[PDB]
């Protein structure tokens, strides 16, 4: 429902570890919606879910694959604001998060420099969620590009 397609990599103190595996003893890399920090937390709950829809935001080291209601992070003005993937319209004001490096450099880029695609696909898949206090964390695309994107509320 707002969950990520299988085999999105989550960012952990550890590695980067395939979100299907994580559990509520890992330590996942959140960022704080309110404060803009970032910290090590342990998810207080996960989520498997099975749907046939997906919207994948691709453009500029961005890259993630999420179910409609999942919750899109991006920064406008000073503030870090969210809103549904099926709602997400790209305006050059908006940007989303990117994680570069080791020492968590935040770099912005313009969302109207992210494709959107929303497909049917041919089987339903799982997908999978985390809840994290700061209410976002970093993923890690197949490219090794880090995001900030959603957790479920």
């Amino acid at each position: 429902d707002e969950a990520l397609l299988v085999g999105t990599k989550v960012t952990t103190k550890a590695g980067d570890k395939n979100i299907e595996n994580i559990t509520l003893e890992d330590e996942v890399l959140q960022f704080d919606m309110n404060t803009k920090d970032f910290s090590y937390t342990n998810p207080t709950k996960t989520q498997k879910v099975i749907r046939d829809e997906i919207y994948h935001f691709e453009g500029a080291g961005f890259d993630q694959k999420v179910s409609p209601n999942h919750r899109m992070i991006y920064e406008q003005g000073g503030e870090i604001k969210e809103c549904l993937a099926k709602d997400f319209e790209p305006s050059e004001d908006k940007y989303f998060i990117i994680v570069e490096g080791s020492h968590m450099q935040i770099k912005r880029i313009k969302s109207t420099d992210v494709k959107i695609t929303h497909t049917k696909l041919d089987e339903p898949t799982e997908f999978h969620a985390l809840s994290v206090p700061g209410k976002s964390f970093v993923v890690t695309d197949e490219h090794g590009n880090r995001s900030v994107t959603g957790a479920s509320m």
